[PDB]
């Protein structure tokens, strides 16, 4: 895939705290089908360290109970792009932010042999806002998406999106 | 939604003949989230009768198997508005079609609408037409979608969407 959009002037400072994933969408439907579904994962902090790393905590779906992960991700020449550091390298792109409303990134599946990539909408709070809504949809109008998902703040306030 | 000029003077004799669905929707994730959901079904023809009711031929992943179904949508006072009984739904809308590419439509139960509402973008050929696809997403700009996919032309071809 040809990302053709990430941020310019980021500054992952300022992204540092709660969020919530509102909506989420892949190029392939199964990266996102199902509840245990590779690519479905809820963010719920960003953590950004001195060196200017990401921690990325979220939470997933497995084997019937909703565990936490924390993903490290490691800064590049460009600065909206980072390196999860993993069995299996991926990436992770931020597309756009206002830093207190809303956030859009996307993340491949290297694990994949084929080419694959899942893009989210995350808010500081967990409502639907219908302009970061709209900002994602346009972000995602040049991208190969198969499915999309949007939750509700009920979903949003749960565990797991439950 | 407006009662429309093209759904004023839908005439269901012209529908006829071969159908793929190229996208589809739904007002809970869970009603086409895996292959076996309940409205994850796939039009594969329109047939009408000379009473004026329509037969739908669609295809459906049940019991692991690609089965065929036959759906009677029964003709209503309002000439885009059929009456079935099948899928746990009960109403079926034409909201817009040009006969001769796409056919947009939406199942629902009337007794239930939030948590029934699935929509479908048909098309005449297995092609993944963009015109199409715009007029099912500004006809779905106005509903509770929380989930969208969209196929490729080898689902498409594929047994229920391979």
């Amino acid at each position: 895939i040809i990302v053709t959009q990430t941020m310019k002037g980021l500054d992952i400072q300022k992204v540092a705290g709660t969020w919530y994933s509102l909506a989420m969408a892949a190029s392939d439907i199964s990266l996102l089908d199902a509840q245990s579904a590779p690519l479905r994962v809820y963010v719920e902090e960003l953590k950004p360290t001195p060196e200017g790393n990401l921690e990325i905590l979220l939470q997933k779906w497995e084997n019937g109970e909703c565990a936490q992960k924390k993903i490290i991700a490691e800064k590049t020449k460009i600065p909206a792009v980072f390196k999860i550091d993993a069995l299996n390298e991926n990436k992770v792109l931020v597309l756009d932010t206002d830093y207190k409303k809303y956030l859009l990134f996307c993340m491949e599946n290297s694990a994949e042999p084929e080419q694959s990539l899942a893009c989210q909408c995350l808010v500081r709070t967990p409502e639907v806002d219908k302009e970061a809504l709209e900002k994602f949809d346009k972000a995602l109008k040049a991208l190969p998406m198969h499915i999309r998902l949007a939750f509700n703040p009920t979903q949003l306030e749960g565990q797991c999106h439950v």
